[PDB]
């Protein structure tokens, strides 16, 4: 079953109360003045983390309707999180701001659909304007700053991510592991990379994103392409011993060899992934060798013409970790030591000198970049297990945001980017008055992030907001030092991606909420 | 399930109330004036032990939030206990002191993160300063005193540990067993200890510490390295009979022999651990013989060239106990009697006289030390089973603390060490006022231990504290006699390790607690 | 019942709670922004507060403690209200601000005595500063502006005050009467005023103002003292008929006679007022005659020897209306012919010239002035009765503020003056830090009331206050304009007296409140 059915105003006030409890609990957290949130555990000491997300997860309300409103806006943070991995609190205060004024306009008699249309138009133009303002990332200091800011005042994690990207760039892979010990740790273990992916999609491991991941797997470099089972038999058994995945790098991923890997890993013996030697044709053999030199068992090449059978147990190689994905196959670390690896680099480096023509030169440089590009490993600091798991989360998000920032650039942080955008849209209008109110609702909500940051500092939102709007460009308020200045020069940046996402998801859920004619729920 | 979410001050007062109930219950206990704590049992008479730890284990509160605060600070004692095995009560009063003033500062409007930073800085410098003051251990009387003090006024256990370490030093192993009877008992049974560890990690027994432990096991001294199963067959079967572990001491741990042991003990027949004859090369055979002479079945040596096959049932040896660990393989007691053992010592003692050169001399002395170093066994006194199990705990902790004291030295007890350290940090400052308050919070909490000890005596904390701070060095208050004096001269010492641990774990948990923006718990 | 005695730190909070509740309601109302409030009536439709003063009356707190606190603050308002006549609300806000901070200081544990002392010191300094700041206000325009403000706002009311004031002069009495309505009429009634009062407070008529207005009173004049009521009575009876109050003038009554008269008079009820004949000695007699001339009645003298009893009602003259106030008694529109009166005046005037002495001259001047001055009346528009009453009250308040305002001069309103004063004040320091704190608190309090207006405006008081502070001289915020302009030019002036009164009153009350060692209540 029997349902309770309402109609009219009574659903709106319920929803609003529910989003207010959630948003108010979450938004404090934001702003450096407030620090942490505690999350209760059934056993032991509570968790202390500054996660807006951590707070949101705990919010559930008694009143069934208020709870619905809270769970709905909670979708804002989660989507912003999934999409950008940062800015969930920002997204939550934008949503509350849009929902609050939007529902007030509805109560005033304004058309919900028009209000939503206006909000949507403002957001569409705002995003375009955000792209126009955003400017790209810079060297490791800037990367560290953005990372720190995106991790909420962990400058350590910020530096790590910046250094990791400085090593491998975007190209190498960057990964995050629990720390070996209780320190932030950043080290490049020799990522060699090449363009495959996996021969069979059913090689996908645990990793849901659409990749595979092996830890300390063995690496068969079939240089020749693998003719026989016979050739594989020795390596397949070495991999049969458990915990050692096997990575097959044969001239191409086979039929013959591939088919076997699919069948064997299908029966739980020797889990195994296969990828071609890189490129085609001739360069393929040369590249398949670069992998051998890197993973330490240098297989007598395809270039040589020697076979997988030529390849042996010595041929087999090993690395702490290998991932095979959308990007590539990437070998992180290798049995071949830096001596061997860096030496291999020098070789190919001369190859580029030798090459008669530009084409051969380009192809060679491609190989050195792949083999020397490296992989960067981020170990979240540790001791105790709780803090270690927490810092790991921050490093993950900070990395995600910084990666986005590097691609298309970051914008002034501290909520100033959205304020500049809002001011540029002062003349934006819609098809009618109600649509115009919706536009204004959205532009007003765009000041909310800066205002909440200031409020958390213990300062006056309207005064600071008024002053920031007074200047222009990157002029903003540094909440850490409580001084005005150039946000970029002070290193307070936000990846354009997280700002854009926060705004779009906030407007999206807000738009939905706005129109509720009738509500139905269990008695 | 549905959650209750708070925010603001209300979490802090709850936590504080919870830590106060726990700390107040625990801290009495500390100080000789108060004696024991009783712990209720579901059946029979209650347990009487003076364990701060015993009291903490029983503390659980009705109010869910207060209980969280109690369970959190309870982590302080447990970690200090795991790390130093003593000073849990001291750690608990330091934590309460830091948490109390820290939360007051927060309520006053001070920045939690800065407060924590200040506390951390003070602790970092305090620990350095603690190392500067600490001074190393001395002969068995001093060892006994420190042990007694670390066991809370069991001077008996103190003497035992001191005597045990006087026999084997650190080098021998010291162990603790339930008493054979109702007395403190300390006896050296012939530890011969040589450097291995176990051939297979899969030999680890009960002792979670990564060692393996056998009681009255049989000792096969394969002097030659074991060629055949055949040679093992006789001893393996003798060990097949249950309760008799087998320890394989062959020229090195084998392949052949080792592989068999791994397989057999894998099938539950004859559990078995293997270790090399000590050293390499020539000395290996000579050392493998020292073990034979000690465990009584003197195997015809590898030095001789005779084999495991040479080795027989006579060859097999036996000892009350053997441990194979990080340190070594250590044989405690041996079938070879003291007559044989001490005689063997005399032999090797002349060997050292004979040796042409220093190298041969050094190598020989190494063997005598290993074979004569011995093992010391501490039997907690008994009758009844309850008291016996209790005294055993005290001896274990006292031993642990005294061992630490011997390594890097002890500091003045009675809480004076921390008071001296605090006075040396009077000019320590941080980046801002809030950080300075945090530093002061920590220095103030450093007086808490001495103050609680005095309070438990029925004396006035401020007066005694004031007087101790008035003097300097090892000048302190002897709570047993209620007289001031030189703490070291009066034999009131604390291992620097337990003092350091108590302070670090207290500051660590206190720092966490301090910042709670929001709290989430089940409805 | 028995009393519940509690300390009492709690006691402080309860008081704080009570004050806030009352304060909050009061604060909001103040200013044009402030909103309507109603007073309930047992019967009939509820009255209209509207003003804060009445607002306080309604508020009662259920909690005894809270209620008690609430009452105390109210007292501040009442006291300010009576003396100031205005600024009741202003005082309230100030008091609350002071109290809250003071309480917090109490929480601080700063010795509250110092805080109170510091506050007082600041107040004293402020008062002195304020006076200097204030500039004398004389202006038809100025008066009107003041009047308008008091009315909140009536230009006309101010106009009436100015007009009445001009005609009367400061010396001249101003009375307000309902007119036909709605019209503002200023007419000067002829009559004499002498500095006397009613003999018995029990003569108070209908005007609640502590006065007695008689319509067509019969006026009896005695030179002789009135021995007893009995003599009076026969006069009274004649006088009373019909429905006509009796006014009695006699030169003086001896205490002995007076006591009898008072007792008898008090016991009985009669409608009469008696005033001494003006002046002493012969002049008094002469003055009495003047009154008689004005009345048109004839004086009866003891010297004449005619008894009051002998004198009939007819003998007594009649006055169109008489009012008696503590300060003075007035006779208006006497029956007696102008010509006779004028001649009398002329004779007196000559008399003034005649007297050689200044002393004589002064007396002569006094006599003439009283007769000459007459009274002037202001008529408020009449009807509806409810409205008229309301208007009348407003007029009085405006007049009072104006009257006080004129002499001292007025200070710019908007609380600008308070802010200005505070800045100067800040430099001044208390004897000790606690006192200093108190001083600061007082200064802080001053700032608040400006904020309250702003808050009611809805403008962020912070910005306004900051801006206001920045401006020097007469700088202020005009709520209505919501523009910044000169307060004086704007013509929003708050009377010096009103401002001064409120501040002092609030401070006084706060001090008492601040320190309560313990609070006792009935259980
Ligand atoms: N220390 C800081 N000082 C000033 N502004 C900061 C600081 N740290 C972050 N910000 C700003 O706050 C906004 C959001 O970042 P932040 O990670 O702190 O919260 P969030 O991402 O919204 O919440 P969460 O990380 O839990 O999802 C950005 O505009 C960022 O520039
Ligand atoms: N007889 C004693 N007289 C004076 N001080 C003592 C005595 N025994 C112990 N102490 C002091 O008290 C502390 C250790 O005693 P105790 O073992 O009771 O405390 P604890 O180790 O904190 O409690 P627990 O052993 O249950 O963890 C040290 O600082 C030590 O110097
Ligand atoms: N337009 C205005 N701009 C600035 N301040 C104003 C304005 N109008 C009124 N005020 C201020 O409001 C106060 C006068 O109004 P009101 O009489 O209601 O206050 P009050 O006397 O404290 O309240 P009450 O008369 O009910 O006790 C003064 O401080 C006056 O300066
Ligand atoms: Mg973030
Ligand atoms: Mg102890
Ligand atoms: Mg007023």
């Amino acid at each position: 079953a029997a349902k309770d059915v309402k109609f009219g105003n009574d659903a709106r006030v319920k929803m609003l109360r529910g989003v207010n409890v959630l948003a108010d609990a979450v938004k404090v957290t934001l702003g450096p003045k407030g620090r942490n949130v505690v999350l209760d555990k059934s056993f032991g000491a509570p968790t202390i983390t500054k996660d807006g997300v951590s707070v949101a997860r705990e919010i559930e309300l008694e009143d069934k309707f208020e709870n619905m409103g809270a769970q709905m806006v909670k979708e804002v943070a989660s989507k912003a999180n999934d999409a950008a991995g940062d800015g969930t609190t920002t997204a939550t205060v934008l949503a509350q701001a849009i929902i609050t004024e939007g529902l007030k306009a509805v109560a005033a008699g304004m058309n919900p659909m028009d209000l939503k249309r206006g909000i949507d138009k403002a957001v569409t133009a705002a995003v375009e304007e955000l792209k126009a303002l955003s400017v790209p990332c810079s060297d490791s200091k800037a990367i560290a700053q953005v990372g720190t800011i995106s991790a909420n005042s962990d400058e350590t994690v910020g530096k790590l991510i910046a250094e990791a990207m400085d090593k491998v760039g975007k190209e190498g892979v960057i990964t995050v592991e629990d720390g070996t010990g209780l320190q932030d740790e950043l080290d490049v273990v020799e990522g060699m990379q090449f363009d495959r992916g996996y021969l069979s999609p059913y090689f996908i491991n645990k990793p849901e994103t659409g990749a595979v991941e092996l830890e300390s797997p063995f690496i068969l470099l079939a240089d020749k392409k693998i003719s026989n089972i016979r050739e594989m038999l020795p390596v397949l058994e070495a991999v049969a011993k458990a915990g050692k995945p096997l990575l097959i790098i044969a001239e191409d991923v086979e039929g013959e060899a591939l088919a076997t890997l699919v069948v064997n890993t299908m029966r739980g013996i020797v889990k195994v992934a296969a990828v071609k030697a890189p490129g085609f044709g001739d360069r393929r053999k040369a590249m398949l060798q670069d992998i051998a030199t890197l993973t330490g068992g240098t297989v007598i090449s395809e270039e040589i013409g020697m076979e997988l059978e030529k390849a042996t147990l010595e041929d087999l190689g090993q690395a702490k970790r290998v991932v095979i994905n959308k990007d590539t196959t990437t070998i992180i670390d290798g049995v071949g030591e830096e001596a061997a690896i860096q030496g291999r680099v020098a070789q190919i480096r001369q190859q580029i000198e030798e090459a008669t023509s530009d084409y051969d030169r380009e192809k060679l440089q491609e190989r050195v970049a792949k083999l020397a590009g490296g992989v960067a490993v981020i170990k979240v600091g540790a001791a105790t297990e709780v803090e270690m798991k927490e810092k790991k989360a921050r490093v993950e998000a900070a990395l995600h945001a910084t990666r986005a920032a590097v691609e298309e650039g970051v914008v002034a942080g501290g909520g100033v980017a959205l304020i500049r955008v809002a001011s540029k849209l002062a003349d934006l209008r819609g098809q009618n008055e109600d649509q115009n109110v919706g536009i204004k609702v959205a532009l007003r909500a765009m000041e909310a992030p800066l205002r909440q940051i200031v409020l958390n500092c213990g300062e006056e939102p309207s005064v600071v907001a008024n002053t920031v709007k007074g200047g222009d460009g990157n002029y903003g308020y540094n909440a850490a030092t409580e001084e005005y200045g150039n946000m970029i020069d002070m290193g307070i940046l936000d990846p354009t991606k997280v700002t854009r996402s926060a705004l779009q998801y906030a407007a999206s859920v807000a738009g939905l909420m706005i129109t509720t004619e009738c509500m139905v729920t269990d008695l």
